[PDB]
Formats: structure tokens, C-alpha cells, sequence
């Protein structure tokens, strides 16, 4: 699930320091969930590091990384004070798929009892059955029920059947991946190629970080097919960081290379080259900081990411909104904003909360672009073979940028010649690369299990795009100004909503024992219902459902009685009167609902017992304020019930 | 709501023959509103019926009509033996969407403490608040909170300031409607005008039935402007039946006059004048041998399906011809998008046929909930084809969307089950699904008939594509076999009733499907909500992994739909995810799905049909399941709480 490897080339490091780096690397990957982890490093206790490069030691264990950290330092036959001028250590966290969690089934997987080759793997090898039969017929005995082991045994098969005594480590791996089917991110290590690393991916992220106090030969690595590689110029010293997630690299360096499918990256004599069976891979700078993946003073990542939303919203608008002259500029669309305006339809495709962001901005997109806006769930979009045309603009909302159904929707539309735009939050992700253009919502990494700041950052990003699509219309200047003053005031308004956290805990204690809750709303807050009810489902495990208010009299209103908890959303927009009508329909049937409304709606505050009173904003922005109380309610309910809000489940 | 009045002119009826005709008229209209009821007739106990038309009696009580039928009887003041030669009586059942359903709020309303004018109203007055303040200043005291009272206190204000001593009852009503705003259907009665009735409409149905053993003077009453009246030629014997619907009159006669907007009908001296045969058998509105309309309407779907295809599908030569579209089909193919607009179950019928509409028309298909369609002011264009699905043809939100689309030059199509309904008239063209009257509040045969209709339309849109000839043949053979396969499903009634005994106590249930059965699980979830009051929610199977799956444990009831179409494997993956969360689901599957039947305890095995027709079969069990669950919980399936049928306000 998580991969991290640390190669120090002519940068002296003691075995203690190497192990602490690997463990610290896995600590940055734990948030993805896992059941076991392991490390691989050169063994032996010969004081000269050059003689220990033929003994690979492994320490794998089922449990948390801490237990692994304890097992590392709990080795009597291991001297931690040996200094290695050159060394490659690899680490891995496992999410079991093939084989039950156990030390044997943990990574790194070895090629034999002498550990001539070891490999860490993220993904699944579909044809591991056949590959295992073939290697067993050639005389290789397996010890684990993991598909990963077939990789270790196979690379040794190529090595044992090499035509020349000096075939490259790269050539060996090329022959392995050419026999593999499915998805995989791999890092290899071998006693026969000491100090060298080989990384390759297909359908799984893999990146390489680099650091050196010396100048590097290039910032754009060219691809080599079967002056050209990356290395420090005047000296040898250099450090490489293979990782499946930037979060494990950023504290050491912000210079990274994102590998692409079928890339085979190799480090030989401290020089990094990328082979493939003038295109090149860029060495780019990440704007990510270690502080963005730490809880800080908060007790959970969920709490942090909700309460930091005044900051994340500001990070989303930075360099993109100019309140001094009411102009909007998404740099990611400069070379495509012209074509997009000559198109005839917008299609927003996403899963889960990302899809709700589409619903939350569909109206304002229709208002300002005057174009048809169709919001689709990616899985259903694929089932129906939806008609798509060359003059369609297709947005793909995805925080991770790797969600399969959304990604497959992306590739579907590209085949039909539509113009594709990625709204992502993960640099280097598949959806950010394969779209024609895109916007990075720059909300910072989302470490929590549920989407909190990503939903509101997507909300803001799509509103900003809408503002770009009508920057030439005289009749809409006023409307644009109204909206951008609302964005100017939004962060302060979000703080105001968070300052009512106390009022929300009271509501949580009132719903502590409840099993169902109906969340009602219409117009700009239809999405607020759905997203609220999804959060309370995902985090609290109670049956929260979002009900479009205009639909009550067509059936759903039958659930209302004096026992069914109800939360209604009644804001000061054009649907105010209609929402009041829905409230009367509920109360008329013995419903006693909790209402989320504007601070100054004196009428409903008096006639309704419990009301959450949020500040008034622009109609097409209220959704951001009205959803936060529901984020907090889901958070507090889970806490009251003893759940771990940072646990996937 | 419902309206019914009985005017017998020189046809001797005792006071019991009239009260049992008013109640029997409301029972025919009860399914339109059953929160309260009331009747209005002539009081007094004088043998000579003439000295009793100056005294009005109002018997109004809370509850269904059977609560009023007992309040009318066993009274100590009304002598049910007086013979009336001329008499008028008005009745009404109300849908109390607001306030309390008290006898004071029920209709008929009154204008003072002596009952000089009583009115029964179907609709809403959008300015009754201004009429209430104008009338309170002149010396009129109000009693109720309804908007109907402002119609009674105002018809008396025009009578207190007339210019001549004998102003016709029409003139008084003409002055009232000029001050009323919104929609309304009214039937007046006054002591000053004995035996005279006035019936005007504007945006709400209102017809007049007539019966007489004598010949009628004419068959085309001429509309007048401030050899003219409909009356028996030689004698005076005539019976009139004011009613907002045709079912309350078919039992007494099949000769009605469908009024129009702003037509002020008036019966004077037993002569019907307007100022400014029915094609239904009584059997169609009788439960027959079933204990409920909903059970009948479910088990009669084999016939209603056939009645939808009659004279429209030819299986010998595989031709589809919808007469209602012959003059527009050519222009519909030159359009560029399909939009389906509806509410509730009708909206589900759009979801259930969206995929096949996209396949056979190759056009974009967009399915919209009417209420949200209006809140967003959706972009619509002259080259859009907009369908409006409505069993009643009167649903307010759907109807407003129609007029919204006409204003934007779109080609509109009505898919209705009511001839003469607003939606069937105001659309450029349309199809009558011809399923028969639907009395049960929950739509059952209407859904499956709307389904078939949209499929027939799809078959027309592609009858000129060679490449789709085989696909057309496959679907039409499925239609030929569908009625019998529906019977095969209904034969599992007993098996469904059992599984209901295992769930009637639960509070929630999740229904999961994708593709062609996304609609199935939504419509099923709606039905269970509407008549069993369980918290049932439809969940798109593809979305489970994105949050809702967290709500599944060994306790949470789950129903899954897994059919043999292109999503079988994906549905199998969702089923494996559910079991991993310890779920124990009921699976609706195809009989030949042996793998599914072995590994799942509770299964409902339905016969295999064409993929785009399978939805009709997979939904019927949920219709039956909702029925049995309601019976187990002691509820009534023909009168669910908190609403009625057809949302016209
Ligand atoms: O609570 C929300 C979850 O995070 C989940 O619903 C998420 O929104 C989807 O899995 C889409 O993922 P992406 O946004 O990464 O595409
Ligand atoms: O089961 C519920 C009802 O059938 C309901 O969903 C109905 O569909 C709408 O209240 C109006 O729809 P029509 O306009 O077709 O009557
Ligand atoms: N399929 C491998 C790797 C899974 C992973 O960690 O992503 C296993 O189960 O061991």
C-alpha cells in the first residue's frame, strides 16, 4: 500500500540513521491503512561497509509500524553503529489482498533463502497463478501466499538465465514487467547490484525524490530506449527517495520525479536514469510542506481539516482572484479558456463527495456560462455508454486524482474527442496528467478519511471557473462583483460558523442515540443534504439520508412523525418561501425539526426550537457555510460514540 | 382535494338519498384527499320542501370520509325523511397540507354566522392575505386560517353592494373571481338563490355531469359574454353532478361537460348555462375481488402493460406506431437533446429508460426532477425535446416546467394517463399510456406503463437504422413475452410475504442496484417509504465504496439487485463487499443465476428478460414487498399518512 526507499550515495549514514529514516518514511504512509510492514537493508557487522553488500537482512512483522520500530532496535546480533558510505534501504506497508497478514506474507518478498533479490510491491499481479506454476516447474519453491513473491522469484529466473555475465539490473526488470499483468509499483534490490535501485510502475503511483548540496546535471531527465542521466556534477554525494506518496519525501526534499506507466528508473553509481521499451521526465518542485500532513494541536486529522477550512479556502484562491479589480485567473486554463467558451455543453463527472461538489455548483455554472451542465456519477456514466461529443467540455473532480471510475470516465471522453479538464488536489496524479488542462485546488493534502476541505475547495474552484466564463458579459458585472465580495468575506464567515461548534455538540448529544436522520433542503443546498447525509453515514454509521425538499409531497414525507429526527436547511435565497412551505408540511405531521438558517431569519428562529444560525452570504456560496455544521455534527457524533474518526473502516 | 355536489331538480329525493349520494361521491374522490371532509345541504324539518331552502346545514368532521359518514348519521336534529323535489348539496374532501385538519378548516366554508354563502374550493388563492385585510375593515369577522374563507367572505361582500335587487348569481361570482389570484375550482350555494349552483374554474379541473330520462335540448352549450341552456325539453326531471373528477360521476351517468378556464357555469331553474360521453367503465375504478386498490393495480399490471401497447405494437412485422406522435416524429429526430421532467415515481420511469433512450436515439438524455429543474432555471433551447411524465397530468411542478419550456421554444411531449389533463393539452404532442385509472396513492401500474411507453418511443426513433434492426427485434420479442413473465413474478406473492415477516420490525433497509436497476432500487425505496414508513433508501451500487458501505453490518437489512446484463460482474463485486461487512442481503436475481442462488440464503428468482426490460420485472417484488410490509405493520395501503395522490398545488 505504501512504499518508501532511501538510497544514500557517498553520504555517510550509520545503520541506526538509515533505519530511523525508513521507519519515519512509513510513519508518513500509515494514514492509508495497513496490516503489516517490513524493511530491507544490508546486514553484517564488518566495519568496512564494502564487504557487507552481499548480505541482505529483512525485518517483517504483522502489526503497526511502532511494533516494527521496536523489533528493529530489539536485535542483539545487529550493530547499529556501522557507517555506510553507500547503501539502499527499502520499506513497505501492506494492505493484504493475496495471503493473510503474517510475517511471511509481509514485504519485502525475497527470491530465495539467501535474499539475492527482494522487492516491495503496491498492487496486484493478476496472472500470479500462471507465473507461479511456471516458476515451480523450473524449480523455485515459494513460501508465501502473496502474489508479490512471484515477482522476486521471477527476477531471479531472468538473472539465472542471463546471456551475459554483465546484463544490467534494468534489463532484468524489463523482462519481469513484460511478463506481469495488472497494476504494480515496484522497488527492487539485489546483492548482485549493490547500492543500485530499480523502480517501475504500471497503474500505481511511484515517484523519486532527490537531494544534494551540489548542482545536478539536469532538471529534465530524457528517456532511454533499447549528458542523459541525473547526477551531481562536480562530486558524487547524492540522496534518492523512492516513494509511492510525496508525503514520505517532502521533509527531506521538494524535488521529485513522477514516473509514468512502463518507466523503469534505475540508480547506478549514484546516477539516476529512466529507461523505456525528445520525451523526458521533469524534476519539479512541490509546494507541499511537512506541516500540512501533521495533526498539530488538533486531536484528529478530521478536526484539523474542518477547522483549517478558512485557511484552505484562501489557499485555493491565492494568485487566482484579484479583489482589487474583480478579476479571476486560473493559470491552468490560460491556453484552453478560449476553446472551452466555443463549446456547447459542460459535463461534471466524479464519485462520492467530489460528485456532490458538482451538484453544489451546477446552478451557478448554468447561470454564468448559460450552457447545459450535466452532473454525472462516474460509475453510472460508464454503465450507460453516455453520448459524448467533440464540442463537450468534461470536468473530472477528484481529490486523489486516481479514483478508477472517474479515471475511466476521463479516458472514455478522450476517445470521443471531448475537451477534458481535471479538478484535482494531488500533483502528479493520473487525472491531472491525462486531462488536456486542469486546476490544482491547492487545498493541501487530505489525510483524513473523509473529504472535508476538498469538498469546499472544489466548490470554490468551480465557482472561480464560472467567474472566468462570464468575464466578458456586461450584464453580469454586478453578479460577478457580488460573488467575489462574497469570496472575499468567506474565510471570515467560515470562522464564524466554526465558532458555533458548541451549539453543534448540543445537537450531537440530542442525536447521540438516534438511528436515522432526514436532512432536507433544495436549490443551492440539495448538495448540502446529500453531502451532509454522506458524512454522517461514513463517519457516524447512522442512517442519514438527503431528501430534496420539493419531493416531500410525492412520497418521502410519510417518514415524518414525532420520532423521526429531521434537519432542514432554510436560507435567504429565492427558494426561501418554498422552504418555509416544506417546514409547514413537516410540522403539520408532528415533526420537530432542527433548522439551519440565516442569523437574521427572526421568524423561523422563534417558531423553531433548535436552530443553527449561520451568517448570510451570496446565494451561490451559502452551500459552503451550511455544510460545515454537518461536517462537525458527524465529527462530534462519532466522538460521542467512541469511534476513531481517523480510522478508515 | 376533491369536489362533489348533487343537484336534483324535480326528482324527489329524501334527505337520506342525498346525504348518501354526497358521501358516495366523496368516497370516489377520497383518494385525492382524506385528511378531512364535509357536506352542505338544506336544513329545516318542514314537510313542504320549499320552506327549507332558507336554512343551510354544515356537517364537517376531521378524518377520512368514513369519519364524516358517521357524523352525518346518528344525529338528533336532522330528520332524514323530508321529501325534496328541488335541492342542492355540496361536498368536499380536503388535503390539509398546512395547519391542523380541523372541522373549522375543512370545507364548505361560510361567510357569516347564518350561512348565506358556502363554497368548496380546490386550489390556492395567492392573495388571500390582502383579501382578508380588506374584508376585516368593512365589518367581516374571520374564523379559519384557510385561504378558502376569503372566497366566502367576499361573495357576500359583492351581494351587500350590488346595484339591482335581482343580480344573477353569475354576476356575484364573476365579481369574486376578478379579485382572486391563482388557481381555484369553486362550487357555490346560497340561501338567496335556492337550488341554484355556480361552477367556475381556473387552473383546476371541474366538470358537470347530467342525467335525465328525457332528451337534452343540445349537445354544445354556447359560452356567453356579459336555445342556450342545457335542459330537458318537455319535462323538468334532471340531475346534475358537479365534480372535480370523473370517477365520482361515472357511477350516476356518463354525460359530463368539461369546463375551461374562466367558464362560469350556472344552473338556474334547472337549466345549465355557461358564462364568460365518457370513455370509462365503472369496473375500472372498483377493487373487484381484491382487498385493496394497490393490490389490484399491482396484480393487474399484465393487463395494463398490454393496454399500453394495444393498437401500437405489431409483433408480426415488428412495427411500432404511437398515433400521438405521427405528425411530430420527423421533427423530433432533427433535434439535439432529450429532457425528461417529472416528480417522484414518474421521475424514476425516466431514470429507468434513460440508458435505452441514449442507446437507440444516440441523443443526449437528461432526466430532471421538476422542482429542482425550476429552482435552477435550467438552460433550454429551441432544438430541445422535453418530455413530461405525469400519471395525473396535473402535477404542479411538472406543469410549470412544461410552460417554462414552451416559453423557450422547445418541442414538448406529454406522457400522461389522464385525457384532458393540463399536460396532455398544453404539449405539442403526447402519448396516453392507457393504463386505466389509478386509485391507489402509490403508483404501480402507472410506473410500468410509463416505462413501456418510453421504450416504444425509443423503438420509433431507430426504426430506420439497419444496424439496430436486430436490437429492435430483441426488445419487441421481450415485450411480447413480458405480460406472461409478469404473471410468473406475481406467482411468488407468497414467497415475498414470508421475507416480509423477517423485516417488518426493522427500522431501515438499503436497496442496492446499478445500471438498468438504479431506478428499480430508488422506486422500491420510495414505495417502502410511502406505505410502510420504514427508512428505506436506494443506493447506487457503484457508490458503495465511496462512503455508504460503512452503514452495512450484520444488523442492517439489505436488498440487492443482480441481473444478467453487462453489469453482472460489477454487481457481484458489490455483493462480495457487502458480505465482507457481515451483511446478510436479500438478492433479486435471475432464475438461471445458479452461482448467486447457491451462495445466498434469501433470493427472489425472477425470469430473465431483455436487459432494457428487466427493470419492469425486478421492481414488481418491491411493490409486493412494500404491500406485505404495510399489512404486517397494520397500516392501510390505499391511504398512507401525511399526503394523498397527485400534487396539484
Ligand atoms: O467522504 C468522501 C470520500 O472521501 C469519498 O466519497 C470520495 O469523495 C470519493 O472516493 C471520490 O474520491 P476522489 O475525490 O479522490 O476522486
Ligand atoms: O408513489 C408515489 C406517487 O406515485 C408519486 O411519486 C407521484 O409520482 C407524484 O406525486 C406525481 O406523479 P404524477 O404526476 O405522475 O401523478
Ligand atoms: N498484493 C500484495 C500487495 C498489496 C499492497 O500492499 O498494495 C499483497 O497482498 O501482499
Amino acid at each position: 500500500c505504501g512504499i518508501f526507499a532511501y538510497l544514500n550515495y557517498h553520504v555517510p549514514r550509520t545503520r541506526r540513521e538509515i533505519l530511523e529514516t525508513l521507519i519515519k518514511g512509513l510513519q508518513r504512509l500509515e494514514y492509508r491503512g495497513y496490516d503489516s510492514a517490513g524493511v530491507g537493508f544490508d546486514g553484517g557487522n564488518d566495519k568496512d561497509w564494502e564487504a557487507n553488500a552481499c548480505k541482505i537482512q529483512l525485518i517483517k512483522k504483522k502489526g503497526k509500524v511502532k511494533a516494527l520500530d521496536e523489533e528493529v532496535h530489539k536485535q542483539q546480533d545487529m550493530d547499529l553503529d556501522i557507517e555506510f558510505d553507500v547503501h539502499l534501504g527499502i520499506a513497505h506497508t501492506r494492505w493484504a489482498t493475496h495471503g493473510e497478514p503474517s510475517p511471511v506474507n509481509s514485504h519485502p518478498q525475497r527470491s530465495d533463502k539467501n535474499n539475492e533479490f527482494i522487492v516491495i510491491h503496491n498492487g496486484i499481479i493478476t496472472n500470479y497463478k500462471d507465473l507461479k506454476k511456471f516458476l515451480e516447474s523450473k524449480g523455485y519453491d515459494f513460501e508465501s501466499e502473496t502474489d508479490t513473491e512471484t515477482i522476486a522469484k521471477l527476477v531471479k529466473y531472468m538473472y539465472d538465465n542471463r546471456e551475459s555475465q554483465d546484463t544490467s539490473f534494468t534489463t532484468l526488470v524489463e523482462r519481469v514487467i513484460q511478463q506481469l499483468e495488472g497494476a504494480f509499483a515496484l522497488v527492487f534490490k539485489s546483492v548482485h547490484f549493490p547500492g543500485q535501485a530499480v523502480g517501475t510502475r504500471h497503474g500505481s503511483p511511484l515517484l523519486i525524490g532527490v537531494r544534494s548540496e551540489h548542482k545536478l546535471s539536469t532538471d529534465h531527465i530524457p528517456i532511454l530506449y533499447r549528458t542523459t542521466c541525473l547526477f551531481p556534477v562536480e562530486e558524487k554525494a547524492v540522496e534518492y527517495y523512492f516513494a509511492s506518496d510525496a508525503s514520505a519525501v517532502i521533509e527531506h526534499t521538494n524535488r521529485v520525479i513522477f514516473l509514468e506507466d512502463d518507466d523503469v528508473a534505475a540508480v547506478v553509481d549514484g546516477r539516476l536514469s529512466i529507461h523505456r521499451i525528445h520525451p523526458g521526465r521533469a524534476v519539479q518542485t512541490l509546494q507541499m510542506e511537512l506541516q500540512q500532513i501533521m495533526k498539530g494541536n488538533f486531536s484528529s486529522f478530521m478536526q484539523k481539516e474542518i477547522f483549517e477550512q478558512p485557511e484552505s479556502v484562501v489557499n485555493t484562491m491565492r494568485g487566482r482572484v484579484n479583489f482589487d479589480d474583480y478579476t479571476v485567473n486560473l493559470g491552468g486554463l490560460k491556453d484552453h479558456i478560449k476553446e472551452i467558451q466555443r463549446c456547447r455543453r459542460l459535463i461534471l463527472i466524479a464519485c462520492g463527495t467530489s460528485y456532490h461538489a458538482g451538484v453544489a455548483t451546477r446552478q451557478v455554472l448554468e447561470e454564468l456560462t448559460e450552457l447545459p451542465v450535466m452532473v454525472e456519477l462516474a460509475s453510472d456514466f460508464l454503465d450507460r455508454n453516455t453520448p459524448v461529443f467533440r464540442d463537450d467540455v468534461c470536468f473530472f473532480l477528484s481529490q486523489s486524482g486516481e479514483t478508477a471510475d472517474t479515471l475511466m470516465g476521463l479516458r472514455y471522453c478522450k476517445e470521443r474527442g471531448a475537451l477534458t479538464v481535471g479538478i484535482t488536489n494531488t500533483v502528479g496524479s493520473s487525472i491531472s496528467r491525462e486531462t488536456d488542462c486542469g486546476v490544482h485546488i491547492n487545498a493541501g493534502p487530505e489525510i483524513g478519511v473523509a473529504s472535508t476541505k476538498a469538498y469546499t475547495s472544489q466548490f470554490v474552484s468551480l465557482v472561480m471557473f464560472a467567474l472566468m466564463m462570464c468575464d466578458d458579459r456586461i450584464s453580469m458585472q454586478e453578479r460577478r462583483k457580488e460573488i467575489m465580495l462574497g469570496l472575499k468575506r468567506l474565510p471570515d464567515l467560515i470562522k464564524e460558523v466554526l465558532s458555533m461548534d458548541d451549539e453543534i455538540q448540543k445537537l450531537a448529544t440530542e442525536l447521540y442515540h438516534q438511528k436515522s436522520v432526514l436532512i432536507m433542503g433544495r436549490g443551492y443546498h440539495y448538495a448540502t443534504c446529500l453531502e451532509g447525509a454522506l458524512k454522517i453515514k461514513e463517519i457516524t454509521y447512522m442512517h442519514s439520508e438527503g431528501i430534496l425538499a420539493g419531493e416531500l409531497k410525492h412520497g418521502p414525507l410519510a417518514l415524518v412523525d414525532k420520532l423521526m429526527p429531521v434537519i432542514m436547511i432554510i436560507m435567504r435565497d429565492h427558494t426561501y418561501a418554498k422552504c418555509q412551505n416544506a417546514l409547514q408540511q413537516v410540522v403539520a405531521r408532528q415533526g420537530r425539526p432542527v433548522v439551519i438558517c440565516d442569523k437574521e431569519d427572526t421568524e423561523t428562529i422563534k417558531n423553531t426550537k433548535r436552530t443553527i444560525k449561520v451568517p448570510h452570504s451570496v446565494d451561490c456560496l451559502q452551500g459552503i457555510l451550511s455544510v460545515i455544521p454537518l461536517q462537525l455534527l458527524a465529527f462530534h457524533l462519532a466522538v460521542l460514540r467512541g469511534y476513531d474518526v481517523d480510522f478508515p473502516r
